[PDB]
């Protein structure tokens, strides 16, 4: 769920998911995909494509278990959908950390929302 | 201060410092040094010796700054006491994480109140 | 920003950046690039080309942190743009020092403005 | 003179000579030699011994010339006493930089006369 996702983002990046990624670019924290504005935005674009493959479980509200071992996210062996859901959130946490260097303050808090292009298919 | 120390332990080990290390063995959390019970206890033994050589500041109360970059603790530059105080806290966070493999709840002071021998000098 | 740049130039060259480089040649301190009149001028040409690559921050007005360690300018860790900015400024301060030998006061005070040719592209 | 000495210290160490070294340990910035408290203090003890040999001039008062060339203090030529005086000052500026790693503001007198033993002779 968003509980697990937010904890992974903070564990990997050290940032509050809401204040830093609540509405960044055309994809991060908002509903629906748009053409990404930068690399951080593209992380959330891929993550939304990860989610849409997952029927038989609810990515937004379904809880799951994971552990933080050797400063690494380790998805607990689980249901197929829950395991894949955990691997979706782990990928976007790593992706957001990796692109902190080009994180741009001008893209937060839905400054880009009126300018967002229609997204290409996943 | 204990504020920064607590966040480093959380970021490195993934554990709550109060529940996991608030009173563990003969050195972790408790006041004063004793002969260590295991590898985790020895981390806190070393950390307490690290604090002992700091005289120009109050290790428990004085605040400093540090960064979480690439899942690594990076101490902020400061005067001798505050910088070395940050380094004391960093080494114990890494040490406790490295020794999670042998962390044993039997050394938590709430499971069994350990009999602690007089510590050797630092 | 110019505050950090001016301190670097003083630290490296020992010269006041305003009085020595406020309007030197066809590139130093003045607006716009021109064909360099000497090696000092070319330092500022390269520096202006360095700035032109930076589009995610404001090279003239954005602050950054650096320190003086072992008589070396050491750029503090930041985002990609601010780190590249600091490295642009460190490089021009260093370049200006290396070419103090051929510094010509005849090129000061924007005397060469009618002599400035179109520069080669960056 | 002290004017040239203070400029050297700022150039080499990056520190304000008054606020960092104006009364530090048993030798730095105070009158007379004492048993050094640490490596920084020892730099000032050695420097005071350097001044002791300069009888043909006035170390604190007499001016001399030096240049900041390639981030090196270069004493200008002069008579024996004044050239030796500049080299005394250059040496203490270098010594203080080299020992910034163990600088500790705990040794600043802060207008309380510390316990100072009689120094070894020189
Ligand atoms: C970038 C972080 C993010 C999402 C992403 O990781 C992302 N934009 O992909 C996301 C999200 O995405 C899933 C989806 O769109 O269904 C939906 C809703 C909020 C979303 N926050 C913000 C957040 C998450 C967890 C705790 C606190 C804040
Ligand atoms: C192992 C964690 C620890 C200490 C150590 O790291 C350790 N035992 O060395 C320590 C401590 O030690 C310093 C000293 O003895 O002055 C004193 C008091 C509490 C101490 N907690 C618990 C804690 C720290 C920070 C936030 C919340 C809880
Ligand atoms: C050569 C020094 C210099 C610039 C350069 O280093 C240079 N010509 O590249 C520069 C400058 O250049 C950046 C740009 O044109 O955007 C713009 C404005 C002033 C500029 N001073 C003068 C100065 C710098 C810092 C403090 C005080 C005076
Ligand atoms: C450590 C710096 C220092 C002295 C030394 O370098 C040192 N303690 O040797 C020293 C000093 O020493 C020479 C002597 O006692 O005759 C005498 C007086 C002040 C002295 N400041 C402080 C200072 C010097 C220059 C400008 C501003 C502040």
């Amino acid at each position: 769920s968003l509980v697990e996702l937010g904890k992974m983002i903070l564990q990997e990046t050290g940032k509050n998911p809401v204040t830093s990624y609540g509405a960044y670019g055309c994809n991060c924290g908002v509903l629906g995909r748009g053409k990404p504005k930068d690399a951080t935005d593209r992380c959330c674009y891929v993550h939304k494509c990860c989610y849409k493959k997952l029927t038989d479980c609810n990515p937004k509200k379904d809880r799951y278990s994971y552990s933080w071992k050797n400063k690494t996210i380790v998805c607990g062996e689980n249901n197929a959908c829950l395991k894949e859901l955990c691997e979706c959130d782990k990928a976007v946490a790593i992706c957001l950390r990796e692109n902190l260097d080009t994180y741009n303050k001008k893209y937060k808090n839905n400054y880009l929302k009126p300018f967002c292009d229609k997204a290409l298919p996943c």
